[PDB]
């Protein structure tokens, strides 16, 4: 199960993290052991459509090729904290499997500017046991962790060594179907 209350930072800006463009995921931390696979690839695209605010998600398994995109209506807890009911969508939106309640991921930004962030995720999702999630985020396909990010994880009372790199998965996005899957 997910322990963590994470706090969003202070004076989040929510109409730049949320401006339609895509996130890149480059390193990660699981909290509960082989929660996740050790090699992995995510992407989302977090905007808003007709004044409802949108994720989409995209995953995919270097190794074993399994790959899908959700999209979510996110709802506000606070500045920085949300709740998502996903739907899982092929790359063109089309509906997969419908949103249905029990499944979600809360999604609380603890530290973003033009182009990194640092977030925490709880997925809740049918019959697994599930643990927290931290991701750090940048605007650029497998950039290096800046200061100002790395800096935000240490004053989480998180260890950035501990974070699992993504960059060096042989990786491919397409930033096109996450941007287009906003509106679905
Ligand atoms: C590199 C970072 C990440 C890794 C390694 C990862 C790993 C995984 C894996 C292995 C699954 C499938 C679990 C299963 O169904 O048995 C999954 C599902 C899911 N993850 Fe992630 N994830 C990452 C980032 C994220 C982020 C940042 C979010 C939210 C913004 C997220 C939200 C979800 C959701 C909603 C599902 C279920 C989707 C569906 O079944 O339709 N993940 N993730």
């Amino acid at each position: 199960a997910c322990t963590k209350n994470a706090i969003a930072q202070t004076g989040f800006n929510k109409d730049k993290y949320f401006n339609g463009d895509v996130w890149y995921v480059t390193d990660y931390l699981d909290l509960e052991p082989d929660d996740v696979p050790k090699r992995y690839c995510a992407a989302l695209a977090a905007g808003t459509a007709s004044g409802k605010l949108k994720e989409a998600l995209y995953h995919y398994d270097p190794k074993t090729q399994d790959t899908f995109y959700d999209v979510s209506e996110l709802q506000v807890e606070s500045l920085g904290k949300y709740t998502a009911n996903f739907k899982k969508v092929d790359k063109n939106g089309n509906v997969k499997v419908a949103v249905t309640a029990g499944n979600y991921y809360t999604f609380t930004v603890m530290y973003a500017d033009d182009s990194s962030a640092l977030i925490h995720t709880c997925l809740h999702k049918g019959n697994k046991d599930r643990g927290d999630l931290y991701a750090v985020l940048n605007r650029n396909k497998d950039a290096a962790a800046g200061d100002k990010v790395k800096s935000a994880v240490s004053a989480a009372t998180l260890e950035f060594s501990k974070f699992i790199s993504t960059k060096e998965n042989n990786c491919a996005y397409d930033n096109d179907s996450l941007k287009s899957l906003l509106t679905k």
